[PDB]
């Protein structure tokens, strides 16, 4: 693990952000930890999870299915560390709340608290895809909760611009 992050804008002492594809960042940066925004069953069917899984050539899904079949689902707000395959040493799969389905958005705090067990992480915003949390709000919880060094990758330029102006 090299953690050679570059080109990030510093938002706070420990939160940095970049308009970039998290998969391409992981390949460039060789992070110790890449974060996946997962569901409780680690079914990586779309969004960031699907992109990370595809970049591992489906190995992440094979490993995740085996973990879940033995251990049962994660809790919302919870996480688990699995292999990072070719993307990172470790993948921290974190489950933000599915806000659109009625899960408590306060669980974003719990979800980001999992980042505090790692010195440095490459990560997406949590719950900011199909789970329906306002990305501005998700960033705010991240800033207010995470105390270790988080390098956030935001794919869409318009969203990045909105986040950086907020």
């Amino acid at each position: 693990p090299v953690n050679s992050f570059s080109g990030y804008l510093k938002l706070t002492d420990n939160v940095y952000i970049k308009n970039a594809d998290i998969v391409e960042e992981a390949k460039k940066v060789k992070p110790t930890v890449v974060v996946n925004a997962a569901n409780v069953y680690l079914k990586h069917g779309g969004g960031v999870a699907g992109a990370l899984n595809k970049a591992t050539n489906n190995a992440m899904q094979v490993e995740s299915d085996d973990y879940i079949a033995t251990n049962g689902p994660l809790k919302v707000g919870g996480s688990c560390v699995l292999s990072g395959h070719n993307l990172a040493k470790h993948c921290l799969h974190v489950v933000g709340p599915n806000v659109n389905k009625g899960e408590d958005i306060q669980l974003l705090k719990s979800a980001y608290e999992n980042f505090n067990q790692h010195e440095v992480l490459l990560a997406p915003l949590l719950s900011a895809g199909i789970f329906g949390a306002d990305p501005i709000h998700s960033l705010r919880v991240c800033v207010d909760t995470v105390r270790t060094n988080v390098y956030l990758a935001v794919f869409d330029k318009n969203l990045y611009d909105k986040l950086v102006s907020s």
